[PDB]
């Protein structure tokens, strides 16, 4: 009953995570996808929150939603294939990243998060387990279930149950991410939850000898307990540390459109439909996140590889 519809469009491969995640192949294009499987009667608002955000967000550093399928018991989300693994696993594998490798990764995180804020959203659960590498070793932001329109990464105001601005909470989380990338351990860490809570509230952390003066200053600018003292996203885009070795601000605007359609992909898609080109373009432009949406976006991913 639950897998009947999904099997009309996808050939299932193995479970990789237990939401349960399955790898699969889109039958029509032959493209690999990841499928997130969530049970309705085992948080339903968290599923609807993520779906609503992903239907509205489309960006080179956000893991793309292709197709949404629903049954009485399950909701399936067909998503962009990211075989490079979690950033969390990558940092551990490397112990810690150099300042230069941290900047490569961090500029991509800044790009995705600045775009999310530009769209009127705040992620609210930024952490290395929520950033994946695709086949090109480019980062993709995942899990928009807690977004607004993990304790080690949470801003002090957010833990205290106080009112907060989502953008300020994201800037603090990005500061914790920045520290983890360059150190390979958390700035606030404890086995006891209350002792961790105390450490976050105090905002004091050890500064390893390998951190450069510029890294230390950026960390200080992001890790401010008072949210009004944290750096704004606008100032993060062209921060001196961010610009070092690059000399251009972070490109945060989306390169992945809703309006423009790719002519080659429209042609490839149209051969599978008993409709003219203009009818197919108008249907694609409705972005229903049905099989048509998945087919078009997967053909765009196939084109990108070549
Ligand atoms: O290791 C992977 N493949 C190679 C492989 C594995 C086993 C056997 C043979 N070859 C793989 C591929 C894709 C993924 N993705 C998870 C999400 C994802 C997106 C949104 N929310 C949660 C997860 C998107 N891609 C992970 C892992």
């Amino acid at each position: 009953m639950d897998y009947d519809e999904l099997l009309k469009y996808y050939e299932l491969h193995e479970t990789i995570g237990t939401a349960k995640v399955k790898l699969a192949c889109h039958i029509l294009t032959g493209e690999m996808v990841a499928i997130k499987i969530m049970d309705k009667n085992t948080d339903l608002p968290r599923i609807k929150t993520e779906i609503e955000a992903l239907k509205n967000l489309r960006h080179q550093h956000i893991c793309q939603l292709y197709h949404v399928l629903e049954t009485a018991n399950k909701i399936f989300m067909v998503l962009e294939y990211c075989p490079g693994g979690e950033l969390f696993d990558y940092i551990i594998s490397q112990d810690r990243l150099s300042e230069e490798e941290t900047r490569v990764v961090f500029r991509q995180i800044v790009s995705a998060v600045a775009y999310v804020h530009s769209q009127g959203y705040a992620h609210r659960d930024l952490k290395p387990e929520n950033l994946l590498f695709d086949e090109y070793h480019k980062l993709k932001l995942i899990d928009f279930g807690l977004c607004a329109k993990s304790l080690a990464y949470a801003a002090p105001e957010l833990i205290q149950g106080k009112s907060y601005l989502g953008s300020e909470a994201d800037v603090w989380s990005m500061g914790i991410l920045l520290y983890v990338l360059m150190c390979g351990f958390l700035p606030f860490d404890d086995d006891n939850v209350m002792a961790l809570y105390k450490k976050i509230m105090r905002g004091k952390y050890d500064v390893p000898k390998w951190l450069s003066p510029s890294s230390i200053l950026l960390l200080q600018q992001m890790l401010q307990v008072d949210p009004k003292k944290r750096i704004s996203m606008k100032n993060l885009l062209n921060h001196p540390w961010i610009m070092q070795d690059y000399n251009y601000p972070v490109e945060w605007q989306s390169k992945n459109p809703f309006i423009h359609l790719d002519d080659d992909c429209v042609t490839e898609l149209s051969v599978h439909h008993r409709n003219n080109r203009q009818t197919m373009e108008d249907l694609i432009s409705l972005w229903q996140y049905d099989h048509l949406t998945a087919t078009y976006l997967l053909l765009l991913a196939k084109k990108a590889r070549g």
